[PDB]
């Protein structure tokens, strides 16, 4: 049976998720929760889930961005975004650091804030240190939109969701997307 989507409100999603013990990390339970998650991403379907999305209080991450969500999106925002497709990545007890400075703002959803939008202001580069979905331990240095998913999903196993750090004024509904942002409301875009 087939984990739900929690929605906002549930606590699971609002408290700090616990790392698995790296030796369990190759048990049928954790490879379960794992490959649920992935089940659960791509039916949405989504670029990004974190376990206490699925109701289990635990530090995995799993992403996907693919060429066939990729060429829905505008081209030139898809350029502007940095947005460039990239494997199924599982990680385990992630922990993320940017690799500088620069920051850049565009728009973010969430699966447990069904149907709204905001503006969110992202590292541009990020490294992630944890282990695979076998117990190995990797680095992973990102940027571009994919950086923007491991905030995203690294942020959920800290129990802080995008509402909570986006600009002011930017928060919108899903149909109302494209419509033009409010006056000193800062430019979508990115640092030099
Ligand atoms: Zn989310």
């Amino acid at each position: 049976d087939l984990p739900e989507i929690v929605a906002s409100g549930d606590p699971v999603l609002h408290e700090k998720a616990r790392e698995v013990d790296p030796g369990e990390i190759g048990s049928e339970r954790i490879q379960k929760i794992i490959d649920d998650m992935i089940k659960v991403m791509r039916l949405a379907p989504c670029v990004g889930l974190a376990a206490p999305q699925i109701g289990v209080p635990l530090r995995i991450i799993v992403l996907e961005d693919t060429k066939e969500y990729i060429s829905y999106a505008p081209k030139e925002e898809i350029l502007a975004q940095e947005r460039r497709h990239f494997d199924l990545m599982v990680m385990v007890n992630p922990v993320l650091k940017e690799r500088s400075n620069k920051k850049a703002l565009f728009f973010e959803g969430c699966e447990s804030v069904d149907g709204f939008r905001a503006a969110v202001e992202r590292y541009l580069e990020v490294v992630v240190t944890g282990y695979d979905r076998q117990g190995k331990r990797i680095e992973v240095n990102a940027s571009g939109w994919q950086a923007r998913i491991l905030q995203h999903e690294c942020d959920h196993l800290d129990g802080n969701l995008y509402v909570d750090k986006m600009v002011p004024r930017t928060f919108r509904t899903v149909d109302n997307l494209d419509l033009p942002l409010a006056e000193g409301c800062p430019k979508l875009g990115s640092h030099h």
